C-alpha cells in the first residue's frame, strides 16, 4: 500500500553517462555502444550548427568516461543531437531502444553534470511538449527513460529551461518535443491543459489504497463530462482513454463514467480542505500503466 | 531552476539485491561483502525469533542473485535482521556505512520484489518514526540510503506496514524506528507532526526558484513562531535548526525569525488556492541538505 512518486532504476542509464568537454562548454554525454550522443549544442559558444559542425575535428570534443578519457574517431549531427563515434564501445550498454513518446506519458531521469549523476525522479510529457525538470547550468544531455523488462526505452535528452523555469529537449534521434529550438531566443511554452485520463488513473489508484471521500453515485455521459473538461482546462476524454481506464475500473468496480461524475463534482467543488493520496491538488503526472505498475508492482530484470 | 521530490542515483544499491526465500516467505536482502541482510520475519511462516531460528539450517535460505544461487555457509541475527553469511564476496560491493537517520532526515528508498529493482522514490523519518511509502506484499528487504560522495549510507529497510497505511522497518543493525515490533499485533503510529525546518528549507527553496506570494515584511522571536507552531502540529524551532537554514538564508537574504513569519502567516491564513512549488500544501520532505544539494548541482561519483 501506499502511493508515491516512483522512478525507474538508474543503474542501468548511469553506466553509459559520460562527460563532453568543447572549448568552453562541457555537458553530459549518452555511450551507447561505441556511439556517444550528447545535445549538439556543445559546439557553440541563433548559430549555425551545420556550419559550426564542419569547422570541429574528431579531436576538439573531450569525452570523460570517468577516469578514463574517450578517443573519438568520428561525428555526425542528427537534427539537435550530435553523434560522436568513438574507438571503445561501452561495456556497460545495456539493452535498449530509442523511442519517441505522447503527451501524457511520463518517464524517469536521471540528473546529471560532469558526467556524475545527481539524482532521478520522474516526469510528465505535458500537453505543450514541456516537462517540469529540476536541471542546473550543466545538466544537459541528461536523459529521460522507461524500463520495459530489461530494455531502457530512452525519450527523452536535455537541452533547455524555459522562462517560466519549465524544460525542452528531444527524442534520441534529435527532434525537439514542440515547437522549441535549440537557441537562446526567446519561446513560449504554450498553454499547458490537464492530463485528463491521467488524473482519473490517480483517483483510481486512491480508490485502490482507501481515499473514498470524493466518490459519489452519480454517472455520465462522455459528452457531458468532456462539456465540463473543457471549462477547467483539462484535456478531452476519448473512448481510447475510457478503454485504457479498464482494468482500472474492473479492479475497483467503479465505472469508468461513475468515476467521471466524481472528478466532476471535484472540479466544480474543489477539495474542501481534504487531500487525495497526500496531495491537496488533482495529480496528472501518473499514466493507467504507472498506477497499475506501483499498484501492482511490476519489476524490471 | 526546478525543484522536484529528487532520489538519489540507485545504482550502487541495485547490484546488492537478491532474493531471500525461506519456506514460504520470499522477500529481498541488502548483500554487502559476504553477508546478506534480510529481515528476521523471513523465517516465519508472535514467534519468538530466537526458538524459528536455532532450528533453521544454513540449506533453508534460498538466496537468489539473478541467475546465481548464493550458498549460505552461516547466519546470526542482530536485533530483528538477519545476517546470512554466503560463500561469495559481492564483486559490486560499494563503499557503504550502516547509519541511524534522525527524523527530519530524508533518504531514498529502492523498493524491490524478488529480488528485482521495481523503482526509487525519497522519504522521510516522520517524527513518530513512520514512513510513508509504496510498499506491497513482497517488498520487505527493500532499503533507504542516502549517498556521501561516493559512499553509501544505508539507514532503514523495510519490514511491515501499519493499519494507517503507513511503513515502518528498521536500521541496518537492526533496530526499529520507533516503538514498533516485528510481529503481526496492532501498533498505532503515534501522532505525526510536521518537520517544520524541513518546510522553512521548503520554502527557502520557492524563495530560490521563485515562487513568490508568500512572503512578507513581519519578523518574529524563535519563541513567539514557535508558540504559533504549538498550535499547527509543528515540531518546535531550535537554534540549532536557525544555524542549520542558515546558508539558505545567506543565500537568499532573508533571516530565518523572516520565514518564520511568513510560515506563521501560511499556518494562520493558509495557501488561498495559491500554490507553492506545485503544491498545495506546506511540503516537509525536503532538509536544508536536501535543497542546498539540489539548488547547487551536488553531484556523486
Ligand atoms: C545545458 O545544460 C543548459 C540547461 C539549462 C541551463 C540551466 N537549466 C537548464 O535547463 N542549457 C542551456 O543553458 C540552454 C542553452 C541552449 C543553447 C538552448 N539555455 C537555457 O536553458 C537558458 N535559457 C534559454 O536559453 C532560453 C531563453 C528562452 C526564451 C524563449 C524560449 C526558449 C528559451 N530558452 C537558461 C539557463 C536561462
Ligand atoms: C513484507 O514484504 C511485508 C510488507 C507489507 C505487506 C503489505 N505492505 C507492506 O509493507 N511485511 C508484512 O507482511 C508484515 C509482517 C511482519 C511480521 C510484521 N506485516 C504487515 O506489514 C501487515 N500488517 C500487519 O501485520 C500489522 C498491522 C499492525 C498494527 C499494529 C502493530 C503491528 C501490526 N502489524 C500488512 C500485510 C497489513
Amino acid at each position: 500500500s501506499g502511493f508515491r512518486k516512483m522512478a525507474f532504476p538508474s543503474g542501468k542509464v548511469e553506466g553509459c553517462m559520460v562527460q563532453v568537454t568543447c572549448g568552453t562548454t562541457t555537458l553530459n554525454g549518452l555511450w551507447l555502444d561505441d556511439v556517444v550522443y550528447c545535445p549538439r549544442h556543445v559546439i557553440c559558444t541563433n548559430p549555425n550548427y551545420e556550419d559550426l559542425l564542419i569547422r570541429k575535428s574528431n579531436h576538439n570534443f573531450l569525452v570523460q568516461a570517468g577516469n578514463v578519457q574517450l578517443r573519438v574517431i568520428g561525428h555526425s549531427m542528427q537534427n539537435c543531437v550530435l553523434k560522436l563515434k568513438v574507438d571503445t564501445a561501452n561495456p556497460k550498454t545495456p539493452k535498449y531502444k530509442f523511442v519517441r513518446i505522447q503527451p501524457g506519458q511520463t518517464f524517469s531521469v536521471l540528473a546529471c553534470y560532469n558526467g556524475s549523476p545527481s539524482g532521478v525522479y520522474q516526469c510528465a510529457m505535458r500537453p505543450n511538449f514541456t516537462i517540469k525538470g529540476s536541471f542546473l547550468n550543466g545538466s544537459c544531455g541528461s536523459v529521460g527513460f522507461n524500463i520495459d523488462y530489461d530494455c531502457v526505452s530512452f525519450c527523452y535528452m536535455h537541452h533547455m529551461e524555459l522562462p517560466t523555469g519549465v524544460h525542452a529537449g528531444t527524442d534520441l534521434a534529435g527532434n525537439f518535443y514542440g515547437p522549441f529550438v535549440d537557441r537562446q531566443t526567446a519561446q513560449a511554452a504554450g498553454t499547458d491543459t490537464t492530463i485528463t485520463v491521467n488524473v482519473l488513473a490517480w483517483l483510481y489508484a486512491a480508490v485502490i489504497n482507501g481515499d473514498r471521500w470524493f466518490l459519489n453515485r452519480f454517472t455520465t455521459t462522455l459528452n457531458d463530462f468532456n462539456l465540463v473538461a473543457m471549462k477547467y482546462n483539462y484535456e478531452p476524454l476519448t473512448q481510447d482513454h475510457v478503454d485504457i481506464l479498464g482494468p482500472l475500473s474492473a479492479q475497483t468496480g467503479i465505472a469508468v463514467l461513475d468515476m467521471c461524475a466524481s472528478l466532476k463534482e471535484l472540479l466544480q467543488n474543489g477539495m474542501n480542505g481534504r487531500t487525495i493520496l497526500g496531495s491537496a491538488l488533482l495529480e496528472d503526472e501518473f499514466t493507467p500503466f504507472d498506477v497499475v505498475r506501483q499498484c501492482s508492482g511490476v519489476t524490471f530484470q
